[PDB]
């Protein structure tokens, strides 16, 4: 194909300056805008940081201190005035236990309720992907089946916007999805997807098909077709996709998922992240040897492209239920002084990951005479043992420990807060007038030919 998958091939690996350049106007934030963007952005990250007056503290050298504990210790203050395998399995589940909401669905489940009563969503994530055998991804099939009857009856009729929703892997679903031939994957694949997705509707809980890495996009978009026009699904609003701003298709992708809501009839929930695969993306382009990348290699361009895929969703909202997935203080704010005035609940939601947008997020989700904003934010919520967790934590060790994310700047007490919750639009322009051109790639990733 159609013009809009056409132009979804075209832009597969177009040239950064090209890319960027065309993103920058979309996703540039009206003067006034900008400004309340930037005054918020800047309180909800003041806050972050300084919870237990953390920066405060550093406005007040440790053997002093050492001696005048021991001095206050002092009663009376008469007297104190006169006075390798191994190692890489357990190191991974303790640095893991944090990102993991329970080992079984219902337990879970069973924890749901805490946050879920001050306007939390939940979205759960059966842990591990990636199936090599038929045996394999039979078992992730049936452990999938299990958690939507679990996550169904828990929800117990509150819908798709309310209740809890389940996320899923394809790759969980086929033997070596990584190189699997568009034939068997109708084949074999999508029977399995429609079967779980008719099984939702059952429960009337959201079923959201995970993003994965770049070269099952496309494949990924015939899945979606086929199963956005089942009969069994007529009139249902509960299919969700994931789209990931750091591809240079994303806004095409938006062009393609607009016309097939259209089509097919239907509102999709579409949640709109930057992307967790980066640092292999950029390895696969680079022994692939192709004409260049189909991610950003600077983050600010990524932020640049997920504001403008932000407003392209907010457009059209009886098309797309935008889900905001982020735990960036400024991607936030930016997001609700877009959706505009005159919010209402099924306009629009954000999203964070368990164990990393809590302090963010409890300053959003829940009453304004409690000083927060009024927002719903649905947590995805990871399920299994130590032997799904590996790929998920690595994944999380690179987002936390990478000095370009803002959950790792946040934590730079010397790094000022007007710099960590900057405009990226200015800082693309900033640099543009720097260097001489519009979206220049990073530095010191040069195009894999050279
Ligand atoms: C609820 C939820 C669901 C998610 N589901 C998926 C999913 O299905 N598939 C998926 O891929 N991701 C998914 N993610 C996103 C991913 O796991 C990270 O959480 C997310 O990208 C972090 O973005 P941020 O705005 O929180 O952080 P920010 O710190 O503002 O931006 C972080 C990032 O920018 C990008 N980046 C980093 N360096 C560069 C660079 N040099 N050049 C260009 N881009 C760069 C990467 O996307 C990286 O995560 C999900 C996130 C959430 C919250």
């Amino acid at each position: 194909q159609s013009v809009s998958r056409a132009a979804i091939t075209a832009a597969y690996r177009r040239p950064e300056t090209e890319a960027v350049s065309m993103l920058l106007e979309q996703a540039r934030l009206p003067q006034p805008v900008a400004e309340q963007a930037h005054k918020l952005a800047y309180q909800l990250a003041d806050k972050l940081r300084n919870q237990k007056n953390a920066s405060g503290r550093a406005g007040m050298g440790v053997a002093l201190m050492c001696l005048a504990e021991a001095l206050l210790r002092i009663p009376d203050k008469a007297t104190r005035d006169a006075l390798i395998r191994k190692g890489v399995d357990m190191a991974m589940r303790l640095m893991g236990e944090q990102f993991v909401t329970g080992e079984t669905i219902a337990e879970a489940l069973a924890n749901a309720r805490k946050l879920e009563e001050k306007g939390f969503r939940y979205s759960y994530d059966m842990l591990g992907e990636a199936a090599l055998t038929a045996a394999d991804a039979q078992a992730y099939m049936v452990s999938y089946q299990q958690a939507i009857h679990a996550i169904g009856k828990a929800s117990n009729g509150r819908g798709i916007y309310e209740g809890p929703g389940i996320s899923i892997k394809l790759s969980a679903l086929h033997p070596r999805y990584s190189r699997a031939q568009y034939d068997r994957v109708m084949e074999e694949l999508y029977p399995r997807l429609k079967s779980l997705t008719l099984l939702a509707r059952q429960y009337d809980i959201g079923i959201n098909i995970d993003a994965e890495e770049s070269d099952r996009l496309e494949i990924s978009l015939d899945l979606l077709e086929k199963l956005c026009f089942e009969p069994e699904l007529a009139g249902w609003n509960g299919i969700g996709f994931v789209i990931q701003a750091y591809q240079k298709r994303c806004p095409l992708v938006i062009d393609y998922l607009i016309d097939l809501a259209t089509r097919s009839r239907r509102r999709l929930m579409i949640r709109l992240v930057k992307g967790a695969y980066w640092d292999s993306e950029i390895k696969r382009a680079q022994m692939d040897g192709l004409e260049g990348y189909p991610v950003y290699t600077r983050k600010v361009y990524t932020d640049v492209s997920y504001l403008a895929c932000a407003k392209k969703l907010l457009a059209v909202p009886n098309l797309i239920y935008p889900q905001f997935a982020t735990h960036n203080a400024h991607t936030l704010a930016a997001i609700y002084q877009l959706a505009g005035q005159n919010y209402y609940p099924g306009q629009y939601e954000f999203q964070c990951l368990h164990g990393m947008g809590e302090p963010l997020y409890e300053q959003v989700t829940g009453k304004v005479a409690d000083g927060k904003l009024n927002r719903p934010c649905r947590i995805y919520a990871p399920v299994g043992t130590h032997e799904t967790l590996l790929a998920y934590l690595v994944r999380r060790l690179l987002e936390n420990g990478a000095n370009t994310s803002f959950v790792n700047r946040i934590a730079d007490t010397s790094l000022p807060l007007d710099e960590l919750v900057a405009d990226p639009v200015t800082a693309v322009e900033k640099l543009a007038q720097q260097e001489g051109q519009t979206g220049l790639p990073h530095p010191k990733i040069p195009l894999p030919r050279d």
